[PDB]
């Protein structure tokens, strides 16, 4: 046929697409390892069984399992962000969307995000069509396991002999060998092995910076876009110990007796693989404490991330790294909407008295030293404007800017110091169809659907103005996937580095200066500078 | 003669002036205390011998004993504020300006400033002509001794027989007896001595303050306005401890043995009752140590200033007191151009880098610990602009905040609290002719000026808008003096509460919103609130 394409694990028919006039071939579902199953669960993956006989990849995979998010029930902009194939612990496929330096296309690899909770390729805001067409690249995709599922950390509580019944982390192992399947397949597709980009969006983000760092993997890739997600952030480190606590509470959550893990550990895990996945999918969420702490993260594990995300860069020198990585406007408004949606609405603004902001300010700040708190409170008191919608904005930044924004600064700033050619942009345009309501502005992860140039699809409902932009960002994309850097020629886009912290404003408005320095500076010289010397007593 | 006034001590006779189409009678020169020398000196004020013959009051009277500033030698803008006429201890003088309820005019008195060393009453600044013509309302000012020669404080290093050698704050004693002369004397003059105010700026503003608040004055004028100075602001007292060493270098100082001063009080003081005041006048500014801490200042005597200037208000109620109280946009920059003048240029702004932003605020908050200093630091860093000259504004700013306009802020909302009926103003006029530099801005004691009424005096060269403010800030002061509220009749000025902190801005520019709350609120709410709690460790 002309459209089977023969793996390194066997033959696999896809089907073809006309997209932007060119022809695309997509292949969607291909197995890269064994289903991980039976005694297969929580392990590290395993490479799939090669087969015979041309696999069907003309349709979607299944999603790995999670909760659907339903805060607000048949609303659609929260349902786009749900599963959209069953779930299934059987979940471990790869997309390949390939067209129709000399030895063959580039090849750019998407890691969903998701809060390493959730999240799933097959989304249609993530369909590579119109990249692939209108950019002449070939993008992959593929499921990594995500929840207890991906991140279960139980080895420090057993004997070394069972090492391998939960090491953690083996969701970023399944990442790992997703990328390794396409590195040894490039060349079967009509791309360039050595022609790789890694990009990803908020936790798919972060783990694009633990493929391109980590030890296990470090010099595979060394190109990469990291949207609104670095390792440093709180949100997307944990350490071994906090993970073993939270493991054995999920244990015990699902009738496993945590207690006997020292002493038979045999027992508890051929417990916990008995469980339905249904029951880990559901309890796993009693260990959520408070705002944007998810029970499962990057663990320190000593194998894929050997220390703490801000030792990894002490050391190695990123001469060879490029990178491209950025921010929206808004990063926080949607965790506020959603972890005190007691007093916030996703439609209307709310005006939120003085007494409620310190109340609110105090809880997400709760676990810093109360004299970091009275200084983000400070940093943060509103006095122009109408004081009420002010409030709420104003935490809303403050979320966006502790959690996203300066994580993401401070660590585009270590990198240009170690060597490595770093682009910064900024997403301030709010799509003219967003259904969130208007106080929550540009929202985490408005950007994607850009950077995947959707808004060149006609069908969908664009301003021309957002489709210019959508073409513009996607070509940001190709060109960094093809020469390291983002920028058209007679276009400035300059590097960024400490020295130089000029970043690029993504923005629909033709009026502003798109290049800029001062006021990400001033934001984030507050988290980044400042706030370390109050935390010295 | 139509001329003389048969005062309590005894006949007088002035001038008589026609300004503004008014005849006003002006008495310039009358002694309202022995001349305080030979043993005198350092004392509490003696009222004045009575004499007989008409006492000629149409001379200047001498000025305090004080030194001349000549940091720009020439330069007129420094030598206006330098003493015109001969300085002389015999200095202690009363002047009023006379005009031509139903019981006799109101009458306001003045006290001028200077940092408790310098000033005087002489200055054409404070010629009160235009005021009295103008104003139909009678005028007074005086002299009150300054330097060591006002507030040497000794008594506690004495035994208490020889308590009043060196009492401390005998130039408040001055002005406290200088306005009861004219208590005495007002119904000789026209005028109601129940219909009194008090005025000044800076340490007169701060003495405003102190004469209204005394236990030794209480209750005798209940209505006054305080042009930046308030008695809690830093520069404006001392505790006797800071007094009694500061006294005793002085001592030291003039090569009268100190050591001497417990058991022979009275050969040492003997001693420095036989130095030239040219040699003490000199020799007081040795203990000058940093940027606005005089060595003279107010001082916690258990007297004339029972405790510190925020434990007085604690108790009383001020139900019957009238206060107009305010500040000008750049307070600070004067004194930032005297203090760190190998930096800057009383021209030209000054590009200023970042490490000589550090060491000059370091400078200034030098005795606040390293966590106010970088709290203070980080609140006055820039970010928008060349950030040269902005580093100079900020730390202008700084100045003028903490020294001057939040200081008044503070004592203003005190006041309000305890019953006040309190008005606050805000100057932001630059002159058309002023000599200092632009970077200087609206400088401290720009609107003495104003308030005076000076811009109606047509041979001054004013911008007709000018002329207009000068028209309505003078009629700000008489209508508080006539009513104790500043606003014309179809102006709104409301009260200045801590609920409501209104100010009216004092500005030429007829675009602007002249009530304002905001800036004000936010720039001092950092002084006033957050400051003291990162002092809590
Ligand atoms: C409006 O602006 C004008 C410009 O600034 C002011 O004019 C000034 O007026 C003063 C006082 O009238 C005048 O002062 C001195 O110099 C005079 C000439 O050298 C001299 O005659 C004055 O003194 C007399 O007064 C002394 C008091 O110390 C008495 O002892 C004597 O009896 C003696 O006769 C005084 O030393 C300025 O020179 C003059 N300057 C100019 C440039 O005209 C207006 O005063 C001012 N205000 C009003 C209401 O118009
Ligand atoms: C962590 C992050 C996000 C979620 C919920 N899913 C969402 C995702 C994204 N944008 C959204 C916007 C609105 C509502 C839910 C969204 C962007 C990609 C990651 C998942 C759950 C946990
Ligand atoms: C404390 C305060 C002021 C001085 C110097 N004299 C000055 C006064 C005033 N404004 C001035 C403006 C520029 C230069 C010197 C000025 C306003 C009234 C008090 C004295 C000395 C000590
Ligand atoms: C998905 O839906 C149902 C589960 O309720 C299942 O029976 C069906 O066969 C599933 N479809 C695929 C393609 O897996
Ligand atoms: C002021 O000047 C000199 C001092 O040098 C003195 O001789 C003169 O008489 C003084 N004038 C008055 C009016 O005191
Ligand atoms: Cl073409
Ligand atoms: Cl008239």
């Amino acid at each position: 046929d002309r459209l089977v394409v023969q793996t390194s694990s066997g033959p696999v028919r896809g089907r073809s697409v006309t997209v932007q006039g060119r022809e695309v071939h997509v292949y969607t579902g291909i197995p890269y390892a064994k289903p991980p199953v039976e005694d297969l669960r929580f392990r590290k993956p395993v490479p799939a069984e090669p087969w015979h006989g041309v696999l069907d990849a003309t349709g979607l995979s299944a999603t790995c399992v999670q909760e659907r998010y339903e805060y607000f029930p048949g609303f659609s902009g929260e349902e786009i962000w749900n599963p959209n194939t069953n779930v299934s612990e059987d979940c471990l496929y790869i997309n390949v969307w390939a067209p129709a330096t000399t030895n063959g296309l580039p090849i750019l690899i998407w890691i969903y995000g998701g809060g390493f909770m959730t999240g799933s390729a097959t989304l249609d805001i993530y369909n590579a069509d119109i990249m692939a067409a209108v950019g002449n690249v070939i993008v992959a995709s593929f499921q990594y396991r995500v929840g207890a599922f991906g991140f279960l950390h139980l080895a420090p509580e057993m004997p070394s002999e069972f090492a391998e019944e939960a090491p953690g982390n083996v969701g970023l192992w399944d990442q790992a060998l997703a990328i390794r399947w396409l590195k040894d397949n490039a060349h079967a597709f009509g791309g360039n092995p050595e022609w790789m980009t890694l990009f990803g969006e908020s936790a798919g983000s972060s783990s694009v910076n633990a493929q391109l760092m980590s030890p296990v993997t470090r010099g595979l890739v060394k190109r990469g876009m990291m949207q609104s997600g670095t390792m440093n952030a709180p949100w997307s480190h944990m350490t071994s110990e906090k993970a073993v606590e939270i493991g054995k509470a999920l244990i015990n959550d699902c009738n496993c007796n945590a207690s006997m893990l020292k002493t038979n550990p045999a027992h508890v895990m051929s417990c916990m693989r008995s469980v339905d996945a249904k029951t880990i999918s559901v309890q796993q969420w009693n260990s959520y404490s408070g705002i944007l702490s998810f029970p499962s993260a990057p663990t320190i594990d000593g194998a894929f991330l050997p220390a703490d995300p801000m030792t990894l860069m002490k050391t190695a020198d990123l001469k060879d790294y490029d990178i491209l990585m950025g921010n929206v406007r808004d990063e926080g408004t949607y965790f506020l909407l959603y972890d005190f949606i007691d007093y916030f609405d996703k439609d209307d603004a709310t005006a939120l008295p003085r007494d409620k902001y310190l109340e609110i300010m105090n809880n997400i700040f709760g676990k810093a030293t109360q004299a970091e708190r009275e200084a983000i409170i400070f940093q943060y008191t509103s006095w122009e404007g109408n004081p009420g919608y002010q409030n709420q904005q104003q935490i809303g930044r403050a979320v966006g800017d502790h959690f996203f924004t300066c994580p993401t600064n401070e660590y585009a700033q270590a990198l240009a110091e170690r060597g490595a050619s770093v682009h910064y942009y900024y997403f301030t345009h709010r799509t003219s169809t967003s259904l969130w309501g208007e106080w929550m502005g540009v929202l985490h992860g408005d950007e994607i659907e850009y950077f995947f140039g959707q808004p060149l699809n006609n069908s969908l409902q664009y301003r021309p103005v957002e489709r210019e932009l959508g073409k513009r960002m996607l070509s940001a994309v190709i060109e960094f996937a093809k020469t390291g850097n983002p920028a058209q020629d007679g276009e400035e886009w300059p590097n960024f580095s400490k020295e130089d912290p000029v970043y690029y404003i993504f923005s629909t408005d033709d009026k502003i200066e798109k290049l800029a320095r001062g006021p990400l500076a001033a934001r984030c010289s507050f988290w980044n500078d400042y706030l370390p010397k109050v935390r010295s007593w």
